[PDB]
């Protein structure tokens, strides 16, 4: 598609990130307004979910089980809602700062990028354990993703460039993006194919596995994009920080 549509989220500030479910219900950290809403496919009625005491919250993600996960990167923590109960917990990091991303892969692990740090952890289900994940050189890291063979992808946002670790690899790999300026979110889709918002350059470009030359996404009228999130279906959904709004464009 050439032509986006803008989601009928309302009351927005400054929002950062975005998430969608398997079900297509679409997931915004409404940054400025310390909340996270929600909108199931085709509703006009957002949703507050029930977390408490955010404070500029920044990423969010949701695994199978519908758990949502949150960066409260005002309180330098990241909680997590599970459904149902409605019972918000802090998860066991330690020691972040500013944390901005967040993403979860099949197995329930958690990875945050601890942007103050200039480093990445993640946290397995049920653990006590933070790892720090082997990135060398990152300059406040913005956006993480993971796909479904367990490589994570993070957005070196001061170093303009797009970085790659495979599951258990210790060397990362640059990602060959070309004239990125200040890149916040990424998103990985089923294919394996890598989506960055250029926040910097006001667009979505977007890279095939094993391609050396991306592609910018038609989107309209983007200022400052930040989040970035992909359904099963190549969906492509952008948080449009400087317009207090999110816009989608299918496949």
């Amino acid at each position: 598609s050439n032509t986006q549509t803008v989601l009928p989220f309302t009351g927005l500030n400054t929002p950062s990130g975005v998430a969608v479910d398997s079900a297509g219900t679409v997931y915004v950290t409404d940054h400025g307004n310390n909340r996270v809403v929600k909108l199931a496919a085709g509703s006009n009625t957002q949703t507050v979910l029930p977390f408490t005491g955010l404070n500029t919250p920044s990423g969010v993600a949701v695994d199978s089980a519908g758990t949502v996960y949150v960066t409260d990167h005002g309180n330098n923590r990241v909680v997590k809602l599970a459904a149902g109960s409605n019972t918000q917990t802090v998860l066991p990091f330690t020691g972040l700062n500013t944390p901005s991303g967040v993403a979860v892969d099949s197995a329930g692990t958690v990875y945050v990028t601890d942007h103050g740090n200039n480093r990445v952890v993640k946290l397995a289900a049920g653990s006590n354990t933070q790892t720090v994940l082997p990135f060398t050189g990152l300059n406040t890291p913005s956006g993480v993703a993971v796909d479904s063979a367990g490589t994570v992808y993070v957005t070196d946002h001061g170093n303009n460039r797009v970085v790659k670790l495979a599951a258990g690899s210790n060397t990362q790999t640059v990602l060959p993006f070309t004239g990125l300026n200040t890149p916040s979110g990424v998103a990985v889709d089923s294919a394996g194919t890598v989506y960055v918002t250029d926040h910097g350059n006001n667009r979505v470009v977007k890279l095939a596995a094993g391609s050396n030359t991306q592609t910018v996404l038609p989107f309209t009228g983007l200022n400052t994009p930040s989040g970035v999130a992909v359904d099963s279906a190549g969906t492509v959904y952008v948080t449009d920080h400087g317009n207090n709004r999110v816009v989608k464009l299918a496949a």
